């Protein structure tokens, strides 16, 4: 038994609610939030910027110190830090970017880094701003990953089309 609420059970091991996932984080307090980085870590828009305003930048802070250190991530890669007041932990994971150009097949290789943590509260990688199909990311996402996850889907009329077209 965990503390998520008013999820909708989509498989054995996938949830999803149409909410905010920083509104999420801020009443869980989960040991994992999902941020759908890219491979600089700037959070300036979309999931990252709205974690990172949350935190009153200190992601930002922290990620330049790691980005410094080690160098940019990999595309379908992730790196964990931390969730600051929003979370124990932050898993930054870069979903490919279709605006961008970026090969789509990579979203699988992004999930598959949701399989190091029993359980996350996580937004919809390569959706919204990243421009890849959200109902296909919804498929990769139940196909691949096998921990448990809490999907935080905030626009209401993307949530009610995800449900109703769920296989
Ligand atoms: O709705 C969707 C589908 C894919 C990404 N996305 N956005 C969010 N998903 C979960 N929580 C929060 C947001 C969010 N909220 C405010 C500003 C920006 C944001 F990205
Ligand atoms: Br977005």
């Amino acid at each position: 038994v965990n503390s998520f609420s008013g999820y909708l059970k989509l498989t054995d091991n996938v949830y999803i609610k149409n909410a905010d996932i920083v509104e999420e984080a801020k009443k869980v307090k989960p040991t994992v939030v999902v941020n759908a980085a890219n491979v600089y870590l700037k959070h300036g828009g979309g999931v990252a910027g709205a974690l990172n305003k949350a935190t009153n930048n200190a992601m930002q802070v922290e990620s330049d110190d790691y980005i410094a250190t080690n160098g940019p991530l990999k595309v379908g890669g992730s790196c964990v830090l931390s969730g600051h007041n929003l979370a124990k932990h932050c898993l930054h994971v870069v979903g490919p970017n279709v605006n961008k150009g970026e090969d789509i097949q990579l979203l699988k290789s992004a999930y598959e880094n949701f399989n190091q943590h029993e359980v996350l509260l996580a937004p919809l990688l390569s959706a919204g701003i990243f421009g890849a199909d959200p109902i296909h990311s919804l498929r990769v996402c139940v196909d691949t990953v096998r921990t448990n996850v809490y999907l935080a889907v905030f626009d209401k009329n993307l949530y009610d089309k995800l449900v109703s077209s769920f296989l």
